Formats: C-alpha cells, structure tokens, sequence
C-alpha cells in the first residue's frame, strides 16, 4: 500500500476481476535517449505490482511502464489486438511524488489512469 | 438524410466490431417526472443508430438512452455484470447542435463519452 | 477493506486523483417494480465508500449505485455532459459476493467497472 | 477516396469534441528490431486521420502509432500525465480488412480501442 513511489494495478474487464500473473517491465529513458531496465515483476492476486524501486532510487526522468497484456491473454486463450500496453510519463520534475498507474484491460481495447498525491517534499 | 440531432454508437471491446442489433431505448423525463418513451431502434452493422428524432421534436429537456447490453453477451453466451448501460444528460440547445453517445462495452465494464458538435 | 460487500471507488481523470466527497445514492428494485432507497454516502479523502450494507441486509436483488458526478464537477467549476452515472446489476444470485463498482471520471465521459469475488458461499 | 485500410480517430474527453491537429507518428517495426518511420499526421476537425498507407505497403508486421497527446493539452494550458499514447498491434491480414485506431484522452487518462473490420 501507499508507502513506495511506483504501484501498478491492472484489472479483467471480461472477467471483471484483477489481472493476475500480469508481467510488466519498468524503464527509465538513458541520457544517449535509450531506454534502460528500471524493474519488473508480476501483479499479484490482487493485480497490485509493488516494491518496483525506492525514493532514494526513483529519480526525475521519463519511465515506460510496459504491462504484457498479449501474454495473459493468450494464456487464458484469446488472440488481442495489442502487443503490450506501455504509458510514458514524466516522473518527479517539480518534486518527489507517489505514483499509481492502472491500467483496465480487453482484448481490443484498455483504458488506464495515474493517481499522483504529494508525499511531502 | 433527416437531421440526426442525436446519433447513438455502440462498439464491442472483445471482439473489435460495432456491436450490432443492439436495442437503445431513448427517454424524455416529463414533469411528473418519470421517463416517456421518446425514441427506439436496434444499432445497424456498424453499431449506429439515427432517425431518432428531428431537431423540432428534440427540446431542452433530460434525456436518458438505455442499452440493452445484458441480451447482448446472452447472445453471445458471456455473462454480463450490468442489466444494461444508461447515460443521462442535458440537452440544452442554445448551442449544441448534433450529439454522439458512443459506449464502448465488455462483460464487466463500459465506457461512455459525448461528441457534441456544430457542423 | 473488503469485508463489506459493496464498496464504490471513483477517481477523477481531470486532476489523476481520487473524487471526493462525491454522493452516491444505492437502490433495491422494490417488489412492485419501482427503486427503493438502500444506502447513501460521500466518498473520502481516498476516493472510497465503505460500510454501505452488511451481508445479512444485501440480499439478491437489482440494485442501482447512482454517482452524483454532476455535482463534483460544477463544483470545481466545469458544465460536465452527464447528468449522473449510474450503475445497475443484480446482486447475489447464484450467492453471496463482495462488489466493488470503480467510476472513472472525466467531463464528457465516464468508464466504469466492477470486481466481484467470492468471499465464501 | 484510397483504401484506408488504416484510420485513427481522437477525441477529448473534456471538452466532447473530437481531437484536432494531434500528431500522429505510425511506425513499422523492422528486422533490425528498432521502428521506421511509416507514416505520419495530424488530426481534422473531426479528430480523424487517414490515407496513411495504401494495402500494397501495409504488409503484416509489428506497428506503432504514436499520438502526441501532451502537445494537445498544453495548447489547451492544462497539463499532462503521459508524454504521449501508443499503440503496439500486429497486423496480420489473413483477415482483417480496415483498422481503426480510436483513442479517447483526458489530462491523466486515455483509453483506447479497435474496430477492426471486414466491409
Ligand atoms: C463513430 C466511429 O468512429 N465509429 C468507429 C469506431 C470508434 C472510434 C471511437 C469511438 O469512441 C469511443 C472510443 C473509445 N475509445 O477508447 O477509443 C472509448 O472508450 C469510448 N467510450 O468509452 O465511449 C468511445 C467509437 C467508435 C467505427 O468505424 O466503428
Ligand atoms: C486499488 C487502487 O489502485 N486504488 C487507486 C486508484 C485506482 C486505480 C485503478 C482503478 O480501476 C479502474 C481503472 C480504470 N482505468 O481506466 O484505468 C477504469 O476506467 C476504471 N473504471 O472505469 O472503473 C477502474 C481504480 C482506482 C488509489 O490509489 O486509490
């Protein structure tokens, strides 16, 4: 809960339950303008990734958050239109902050959201 | 052909295709203060519905379209979450000229946005 | 936290943050065939509302959750489209379930879903 | 007027109106594993971009579109959560027909669906 910088939550719209098991790869864009690992993990049953970095370790930049929703679809046997879902932002430019992507998923289709709240500095 | 103030657009996030044969429903709310009748049809091929209304019989008012969502992943043999999808709203023409309701609908989960424009 | 059986969350898409103090209005589609008043509440500083019924009381029904999304929007000084959202299902039939509806809210649009899990019977 | 076997729409979620002269950036993925550049606009005043391509050069394959949705809100002096929308699909035509790209956006949000379709 609240506490880290970086969570991610993803739900079944099909099922309408949270995504489980859901891969997802963090990056943070390189001074060359390349993209480097930041971290990765798998939703839990609850389809909340925390634990992903730290706020000594999460500094401003631009990060992708890219969520593998081709690969837990075919794994419960649907062929979707997308490769992955990937959100790009702008993270602690005007001061450190607490992030949530969310992201809601169909097979052709996903919506997703941030909830930024202001730790303190 | 006939003015269509009012354009309804219903699309399936599953399969990727207009949800067709979709029934919307349309409602006036009167002073009594309950819904009437207003408009009806089932959505075409590329999920649309027109030729509801003409722009004299569409009046500032509250209007609510109704989608028979449930009947929709029955046929399809999905179980859905909601009874059907609702939006409610304003029409106040002292502006707005055509509005497009668009839904786009999975089994536990819809989305709903206006396009409301001049031209 | 899931331990009542009907929990609403709404987030605000505008400001990517949690709606609050947003009034939501739950019915029970009487006998007759008409809405019966079941619950009110605003939601909190998280964008929640809690203790809303008890599992004794929610029985299977057709309930209606109304979110008064107009409101919050004049409110922050915005005409929006809608005049509310409202969210009807039926609710334990084939046996008791913990429902959270989440609203995502924007102006001219709203998203919504539910999460449904089987607490036990 | 040419085969539009590719189409994007756009539209503000806090406005209900359609996204205009939003760039959009489509890309081929190549062997070399990186994107090319494919091909590239701005929405009209409906927010709809097409003649993006032709189905001679849309071969199968990995594509990008890539909506520039931050630029969008600063025009509008409201600020951004994402530096822009993308969209990864394989295009595998041993089916498919027309594809539409439809994007609904908000400051800190935005969905996005396809209509992938035969007629
Ligand atoms: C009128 C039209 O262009 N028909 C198109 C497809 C299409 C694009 C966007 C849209 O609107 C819309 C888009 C999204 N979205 O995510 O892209 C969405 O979530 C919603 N919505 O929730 O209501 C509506 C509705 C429909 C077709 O050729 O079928
Ligand atoms: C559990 C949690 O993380 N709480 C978060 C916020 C939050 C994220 C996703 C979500 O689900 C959700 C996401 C989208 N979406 O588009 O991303 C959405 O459209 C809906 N929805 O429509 O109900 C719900 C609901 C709420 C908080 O910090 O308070």
């Amino acid at each position: 809960e609240s506490k880290c910088p970086l969570m991610v939550k993803v739900l079944d719209a099909v099922r309408g339950s949270p995504a489980i098991n859901v891969a997802v790869h963090v990056f943070r864009k390189a001074a060359d303008d390349t993209w480097e690992p930041f971290a990765s993990g798998k939703t839990s049953e609850s389809g909340e990734l925390h634990g992903l970095t730290t706020e000594e370790e999460f500094v401003e930049g631009i990060y992708k958050v890219e969520i593998d929703t081709k690969s837990y679809w075919k794994a419960l046997g649907i062929s979707p239109f997308h490769e992955h879902a990937e959100v790009v932002f702008t993270a602690n430019d005007s001061g450190p902050r607490r992030y949530t992507i969310a992201a809601l998923l169909s097979p052709y289709s996903y919506s997703t959201t941030a909830v930024v709240t202001n730790p303190k500095e």
